[PDB]
């Protein structure tokens, strides 16, 4: 019934914001069986059309540079995690510079039955051996894996789930995070580093192809679902 959209953009992000807010309302989750709520971390003082909708949550986050804007990621949501928790059914984050291109519908949904979870495969791996995989290496990290371990490589720009299931995935890694700074490490590409991890030891329940991450002017064998903006 309602699904939980996280979405940050600070700084000058939120130059994205209003295409992604304004192809999501065509496209994303488009069925009279669901609400969709938007929340939007920013310094920013006024999103697009914020004034008309009041599925738009604008949340005052202040611009933390990088990479703690991503790094961060589930330090931010977790602030409103009690507002989460009775507002939505399930969540889904956006990398700022997203853009829906096709219909979405219920095909995404993690089953009740499921460890119900969400990932995609990161684009630039989907077509490489697990050597050519980008994960933590360091023992040192929490985000570490074994060389020659793992199944796919999970991008940080689109991840979902029940409710209780990603929130659970948001405190679980903001710890992570957390321990990692006490000695002073910085997984090498951050939340992902981390997320692919957290996939390790909970394989997803949905593992969506590279379609909703098509990069924009990549040549790709997909048609493209969702696409990345380029800067
Ligand atoms: C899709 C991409 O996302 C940001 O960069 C990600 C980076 O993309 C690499 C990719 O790892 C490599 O295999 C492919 O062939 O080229 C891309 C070069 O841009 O990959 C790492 C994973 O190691 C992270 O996911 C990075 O966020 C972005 O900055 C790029 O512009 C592009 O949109």
């Amino acid at each position: 019934m309602r699904i939980g959209i996280l979405y940050i953009c600070t700084g000058k992000y939120d130059i994205f914001w209003k295409d992604f807010y304004l192809s999501a309302e065509r496209y994303f989750m488009q069925d009279q069986s669901f609400i969709i709520e938007y929340y939007v971390f920013t310094d920013s003082p006024k999103l697009y059309d914020e004034e008309n909708n009041k599925h738009i949550h604008r949340i005052k986050q202040k611009n933390l540079g990088w990479p703690d804007n991503t790094l961060k990621r589930f330090h931010i949501f977790l602030r409103i995690k009690e507002q989460l928790e009775r507002e939505t059914d399930y969540l889904f984050f956006f990398n700022a510079n997203l853009l829906f291109t096709s219909p979405i519908g219920k095909e995404i949904l993690p089953p009740s039955d499921s460890n119900g979870l969400l990932g995609t495969m990161h684009p630039g791996f989907y077509n490489k051996p697990n050597s050519e995989f980008t994960y933590e290496r360091r023992d040192a990290s929490t985000a570490y894996i074994p060389e020659g371990e793992g199944r796919y490589y999970y991008a940080g720009g689109l991840s979902g789930g029940c409710t209780k299931a990603y929130l659970k995935l948001c405190t679980t890694i903001c710890s992570w995070v957390d321990r990692d700074a006490t000695n002073h490490i910085i997984p090498i590409w951050h939340d992902e580093s981390l997320i692919n991890k957290y996939f390790l030891d909970n394989p997803p329940a949905i593992t969506l192809s590279p379609a909703y991450l098509y990069p924009e002017g990549w040549l790709l064998p997909f048609e493209p679902i969702i696409l990345i903006r380029d800067k």
